[PDB]
């Protein structure tokens, strides 16, 4: 029998190579199909299936009236089972995805078969066909099942369909279609009338992206999100990658075969070896009641049962715009004609910057910039970066506009995500930052406010599932006369791994020696008291430029500073986070990168840090004016060490095409 | 410099550096008299971009400062950031010579040699071999204090040990040296538990840091 028009919406055909192979699957997470093994494997219904890139070109048609069509990028095949979960090149909007069944298939219970098969009359059906399927017997991976009448059955073309238990009104996945004698089907000889069918379990492997306490995800086995996969290797060793299919984290307990992963009920997240009993790696967190959840931000954070973050492990990307696994940047360009648009440049796999393509290009008389300030950062938790711009009008009102990101890799039209009337905030007074500051896996806009009476205030903005923002609130402050702004240069970053982004300030120190404060973010958001986490009388405050990322690879940012000498070259200090005896603080400063003198001007580049090659080791580019007026781009990469290898030339162009001074990247804190 | 009251003189400069060039996080250096001429002098393991490493030496003048480096070995095969260089006479040539602890990925360490030699006029450090190795887990280079000297009086330089268990036990171990540079099987020596000796809490003295 046919479905009904808008039944089983995520359930999706897969169309492979030119035609050449038919194959059902199932909508799982929304960037994720579940499909059969055998349908994607070298010789059709038996033997393994490569890993990475299908071997033919393959989409997927799903909704709820079969309008939209996805590529799939990635398989990453089981082979206890045959099952392999399909990476979409984009997320499916409109259509909700099947949760796992949390409970064992047992006989005599009754299931719903769908997919895109043949039928018992059409060859080739252009709408899902269903089949009522009962339970004889579980064992091992896979399922023993049979027809609930002898009317039905499951047919070749049909492989990878779901098999769904009908609950709360709802569904939950149990199986995929596997393998039949497809008795009564079509192209099928009419002798054969037995329905008996195997498939592989899918309530006994892990699933969605969250762990509940008692949870135990076994080797072979994975948790998926938008920009991110968790997985334990056959070898042990539990890792997670970036959708460039690279690994940008691990616990390096490989070789212990037969190892496995678990949430325990005392909140912390560790891997044991085969024993059952021995501990090879451990968060060493605390937090009865609490989950470890895979963010589509990016990152795993492990979360306690207040929803405040405990520990994370730091696998993003910082602005990765279209969402390839590697960071870009994006400038807004102001014209001479006074028009402006937003220009992008993607990351390569060699860590350089492409050239550019603009989005959002508006006609004069658009937007009036004379006075705003720029942001970027995830703003919806979509897995893919965005962009804010905070801009004061002529009436002293404020807006804050916020566009999100393509997977083109360009921008939407921004949209108002907050406003204010005037006399509330004024434009010369606010510092915003951009950041998850809150912890709830979307970033957040915290601002140092400066006030005319010389006091300071910290206010936050969080994000709404909505993607606009909440009104603002202070937290920490000073009286007049104790921190001046003139004095502040201020970044943010995650510096002790807790899963929030927070503040630290290179305040000038009277004399101009340089000391780091550090301002904790606060499970609501706020910050709490700031602690020095760094001092030097060695170096001008003056001649410091500093910049935060995590330059090792620790899962804990930490900062580097630009110093510009006085004898014409300038070099980079990078001080690694470390905590000692239960103290966090920065470690002692190194030279990771240096120029001749003469060879680079301070004042006439702009800088932006990320990770732009994917390898999980934050890493920084420039664009520098050179004194011909051309334009450059240039990258250093972070070795393991967080030395910093040779810069790499990347796009470059004529003062005639891109002006240096016309144009503001976006930033996650200003200068 | 040393006077014959126990005293020392003021200090003065001799080999410098312009910035840029020697950066101090990437010197390794050890000390010892390297051609045989009677005065002690520097070497440095210095790491070479890539972390591969470039072994230099700068000759002692006869005023007790240093004169110009020059490069007396390298090698491409070893990573920097896994050498702890050591420095001594360990073939009872007169002239001494240095060894590179080695730490491996694969959990074991191994020490190779490489004997000071003149060869065409020219001083250099021969090819290295392996003169000492241990199984992977056997020995964690950073749980462990190195010191070197001739510990018998046989004339041949060599190295001792106080290394921490991982139950906190505290152990010395003395690998003495072979006509031929290769090292013996370690000996055991004093040892006591952490309730005693704390290896976290007590330096040794040296000639050379780390
Ligand atoms: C003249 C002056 O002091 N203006 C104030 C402020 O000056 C700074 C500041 O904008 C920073 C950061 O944006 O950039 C430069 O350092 C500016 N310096 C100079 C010399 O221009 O600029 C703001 C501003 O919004 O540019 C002034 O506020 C005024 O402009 C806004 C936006 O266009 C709007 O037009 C307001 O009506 C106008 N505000 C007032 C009160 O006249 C700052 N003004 C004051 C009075 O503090
Ligand atoms: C400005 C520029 O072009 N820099 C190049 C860059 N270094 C930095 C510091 O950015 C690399 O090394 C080049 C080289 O030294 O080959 C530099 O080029 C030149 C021409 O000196
Ligand atoms: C650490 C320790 O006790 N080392 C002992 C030492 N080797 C090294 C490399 O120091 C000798 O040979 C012993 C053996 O192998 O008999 C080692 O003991 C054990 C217990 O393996």
């Amino acid at each position: 029998p046919a479905v009904t028009e808008g039944g089983h919406a995520s359930t999706a055909r897969l169309r492979i190579g030119d035609d050449q192979r038919a194959c059902s699957g199932v909508l799982v997470a929304a960037q994720w199909l579940a499909t059969a093994a055998s349908c994607f494997a070298d010789d059709l219904g038996a033997g393994p299936v490569a890993a990475g890139k299908p071997q033919w070109r393959t989409t997927a048609v799903l909704g709820p009236a079969a309008g939209t069509t996805v590529e799939v990028v990635e398989l990453v095949p089981r082979t206890d089972r045959d099952l392999v979960l399909a990476r979409l090149a984009s997320p499916v909007a409109g259509t909700t995805p099947v949760p796992f069944a949390t409970t064992a298939p047992a006989p005599g219970e009754e299931l719903t078969v769908v997919g895109f098969g043949r039928t018992k009359e059409e060859w080739a059906p252009l709408t899902r066909h269903t089949a009522a399927f009962t339970v004889q017997s579980v064992s091992g991976t896979t399922l023993a099942l049979d027809g609930r009448t002898d009317d039905d059955a499951i047919c070749a073309g049909d492989a990878g369909g779901p098999l769904l238990r009908q609950k709360d009104g709802g569904f939950e996945l149990v199986a995929l279609a596997s393998q039949s004698w497809q008795g009564g089907c079509w192209g099928t000889d009419p002798a054969e009338t037995r329905n008996d069918a195997v498939s592989p379990r899918l309530d006994n492997i892990a699933g969605g992206n969250t762990l509940t306490p008692g949870a135990v995800l076994r080797a072979e086995d994975s948790l998926v999100s938008n920009a991110a996969r968790l997985t334990l290797r056959a070898d042990g060793d539990l890792v997670v990658v970036s959708n460039a299919g690279k690994t940008l984290w691990s616990t390096g307990t490989a070789g212990h075969l037969g190892a496995t992963a678990r949430f325990t009920d005392s909140g912390n997240l560790t891997v044991v070896d085969a024993d059952g009993t021995t501990v090879l790696w451990e968060s060493a967190t605390t937090a009865p009641g609490g989950s470890a959840v895979l963010q589509d931000r990016g990152d795993l954070v492990v979360r306690d049962a207040q929803g405040a973050s405990q520990w994370a492990a730091g696998t993003e990307v910082r602005h990765d715009y279209n969402g390839d696994g590697r960071s870009d940047m994006a400038a807004w360009y102001n014209y001479t004609d006074g028009r402006d648009a937003i220009h992008t440049f993607l990351g390569g796999t060699d860590g350089t910057l492409t050239k550019p393509l603009k989005s959002y290009d508006v006609a004069d008389g658009v937007w009036d910039t004379r006075a705003m300030k720029y942001l970027t950062g995830d703003f919806n938790g979509d897995g893919r970066g965005d962009t804010a711009v905070l801009k004061g009008y002529s009436d002293t009102s404020v807006k804050l506009w916020v566009a999100l990101g393509r997977a083109d890799g360009g921008f939407d039209a921004p949209y108002t995500a907050w406003s204010t009337p005037a006399g509330g905030f004024h434009i010369s007074y606010m510092t915003p930052h951009a950041g998850d500051f809150n912890g709830d896996g979307r970033d957040d806009v915290a601002v140092w406010y400066a006030y005319a009476d010389g006091s300071t205030k910290l206010w936050t903005f969080t994000s709404t599932d909505r993607g606009t923002f909440n009104a603002p609130f202070s937290s920490w402050s000073a009286p007049s006369g104790s921190w001046l702004r003139s004095r502040v240069k201020s970044v943010v970053g995650d510096f002790d791994g807790d899963g929030r982004d927070d503040l630290s300030v290179f305040y000038g120190q009277g004399d101009d020696t340089v000391k780091t404060y550090v301002f904790p973010a606060a499970p609501d958001g706020g910050f709490t008291t700031p602690a020095v986490w760094w001092q030097s009388a060695s170096l001008d405050w003056n001649r410091t430029t500093p910049h935060a990322g995590d330059f090792n690879g620790d899962g804990r940012d930490d900062t580097l500073v630009w110093y510009d000498y006085p004898d014409g070259s300038d070099k980079t200090s990078t001080m690694l986070s470390e905590r000692v005896s239960g103290k966090d603080r920065f470690g002692s400063a190194k030279v990771t990168l240096s120029s001749p003198p003469g060879n680079l001007d301070v004042t006439r580049m702009q800088f932006l840090t990320g990770d732009y090659d994917g390898d999980g080791r934050d890493d920084l580019a420039t664009l520098n004016h050179q004194a011909d007026g051309t334009v450059k781009m240039w990258t250093w990469t972070a070795r393991p060490d967080a030395m910093f290898n040779g810069g790499i030339a990347g796009w470059s162009a004529p003062a005639s095409s891109w002006v240096f001074g016309s144009a503001q990247f976006f930033t996650t804190y200003p200068k």
